[PDB]
């Protein structure tokens, strides 16, 4: 339907396959569970552009299959003694020298920042929650990134919510928090 071509249309080829191994991980239909879909792409794409804003600063946790990802992270905290977190987070800091789990959402960004820091409850993983009007929160108040590369992610957050929008498509997305 509308929204499976709108996600093949704006994202580039493999955010998509890497989503609908996400979909066939988490045993849901691309075709049927549309508004995940598009979310977990939207998810894919601000972390590997988190990451190239960052001599790499960070390392890719998101999109990797499980065994991969927990081969980086056992080997980031063999390397550096910084404590295994309980749950696969979406990036490593090696400036900072710690995890970072980055959220999007629809709702409020204060309303999803304390859904995960409550879920994920260890102080040493870093949380930064991005909406699609523009606002952040973060652990600290530390957002990490300069405010060039914030800006580029809230800039194509807020782009992907107006495509949507002029496909008739955004209502439907942000009444849901599947992907969330
Ligand atoms: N499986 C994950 O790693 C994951 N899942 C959801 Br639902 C939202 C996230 O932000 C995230 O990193
Ligand atoms: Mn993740
Ligand atoms: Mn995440």
């Amino acid at each position: 339907s509308a929204m499976e071509d709108f996600v093949r249309q704006c994202f580039n080829p493999m955010i998509v396959e890497l989503a609908e191994k996400a979909m066939k991980e988490y045993g849901e239909d691309p075709k049927i569970e549309t508004n995940k879909f598009a979310a977990i792409c939207t998810h894919l794409e601000v972390c590997f552009m988190y990451s190239d804003g960052g001599k790499h600063r960070f390392e890719i946790i998101e999109g990797r299959d499980r065994i991969m990802a927990w081969t980086v992270v056992n080997s980031i905290c063999n390397t550096t003694g910084v404590e295994k977190p309980k749950f696969l987070p979406d990036l490593y800091d090696y400036k900072e020298n710690r995890f970072i789990e980055i959220g999007v959402t629809r709702r409020e960004v204060h309303i999803y920042y304390l859904e995960k820091a409550n879920k994920i409850k260890s102080e040493k993983t870093h949380i930064h929650i991005f909406s699609f009007t523009g606002e952040e929160m973060a652990t600290k108040a530390d957002y990490t990134l300069d405010e060039e590369s914030r800006a580029r992610i809230k800039t194509r957050l807020f782009t992907i919510r107006q495509e949507m929008a002029s496909r008739s498509l955004w209502d439907s997305f942000r009444q849901s928090e599947r992907g969330e």
